[PDB]
């Protein structure tokens, strides 16, 4: 499992997306009480 950075919104390098390994742009995150998905 690679050393991965926590994701902002739609990333430059790959980062994790709440807590899933996930390449850079795909991370989304959804609005109130919903957690940020890897796409």
């Amino acid at each position: 499992a690679p050393r991965l950075p926590q994701c902002q919104g739609d990333d430059q390098e790959k980062c994790l997306c709440n807590k899933d390994e996930c390449p850079p742009g795909q991370c989304r995150f959804p609005r109130g009480d919903a957690d940020p998905y890897c796409e």
